[PDB]
Formats: structure tokens, sequence, C-alpha cells
């Protein structure tokens, strides 16, 4: 349990639809350098199942290209918390969204002790929300981050934010 902000009385069902992968940040530099580190992934769409889980297209620079990607992220217990199914369990967490314009997420590594974090500032549109920015940037503040990344429009509208 690295990340203790969640949002309150989140309703998965209204993140539906398209976003933009703004902001990115990470608690390991590997995370995120290179444009095929294993959490550099760029959301594309959140598609919320009727039960109440999350599938997520995504796109992922993988083998000198960019790669389409689905992943499911189960529902738990708790309306912010899902798992997303691999080797080891990874627990995505929903910080803050106001459902319209931005949404702030964390994706945690369930034990390592010290364990890896890539959190993501999501918007609506390829424009940069600097009222998003800074909540995530406060978020982040007490985070262990040590890469941090941002995209403009341009890369916004292009396949892996080329
Ligand atoms: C509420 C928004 C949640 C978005 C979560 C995105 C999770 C991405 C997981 C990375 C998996 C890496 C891979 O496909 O190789």
């Amino acid at each position: 349990l690295i990340v203790t902000q969640t949002m309150k009385g989140l309703d998965i069902q209204k993140v539906a639809g398209t976003w933009y992968s703004l902001a990115m940040a990470a608690s390991d530099i590997s995370l995120l350098d290179a444009q095929s580190a294993p959490l550099r992934v760029y959301v594309e769409e959140l598609k919320p199942t009727p039960e109440g889980d999350l599938e997520i297209l995504l796109q992922k620079w993988e083998n000198g290209e960019c790669a389409q990607k689905k992943i499911i992220a189960e529902k738990t217990k708790i309306p912010a918390v899902f798992k997303i199914d691999a080797l080891n369990e990874n627990k995505v967490l929903v910080l803050d969204t106001d459902y319209k314009k931005y949404l702030l997420f964390c994706m945690e590594n369930s034990a390592e002790p010290e364990q890896s974090l890539a959190c993501q500032c999501l918007v609506r549109t390829p424009e940069v929300d600097d009222e998003a920015l800074e909540k995530f940037d406060k978020a982040l503040k007490a985070l262990p981050m040590h890469i941090r990344l941002s995209f403009n429009p341009t890369q916004l509208e292009e396949q892996c934010h080329i």
C-alpha cells in the first residue's frame, strides 16, 4: 500500500470513452525512460463492463513498432481499486476524476517490498490542461517519483505519442 489517495464515490461507468495520457510519472527512471519501457503505455479508451470490470485499450511500443493492446482490470471490493491479471498482482487505483476532463490513476507492484509505481494524468482532449497537471503534481508530491514525462498536443494525436 504506497498510494493512499483514492476517489471517493467513483462511478466507474462514467469513465467510459476516449482518453489521452497527457503526463506520466514513475518511481524508477527505467520504468518510463526508453520508448519500449515496460510501463510506457498510452491510454486510448476505457470500456467499463456491466459487472463493473474495466477493459483498457492502449498503445505500447514493442519490437520497433507501436502495438495496440487490450487489458482487463478486474474490480475489487473497493470501487476505486482494480487488479490486472499478470504474473505478479498489479493494482490500479483511481486517485481522482471529474469524468468530463481529467482522471488521475496509479498502478503499483503489490510486493517488492519497496515496489514500483507509475501514475498518469489522463484527459479527454488533446490539449494541455494545466489545472489537471497541477492536480497530478500535487497528488504525486508525497510519492517517491524519479521520472516525469508530459506530451504536447501534436504528440497526443500520434500513435505512441511520436
Ligand atoms: C482508470 C484507468 C486505468 C488505466 C490503467 C492502465 C494499465 C496498464 C497496464 C500495463 C500493462 C503492460 C503491457 O501490456 O505489457
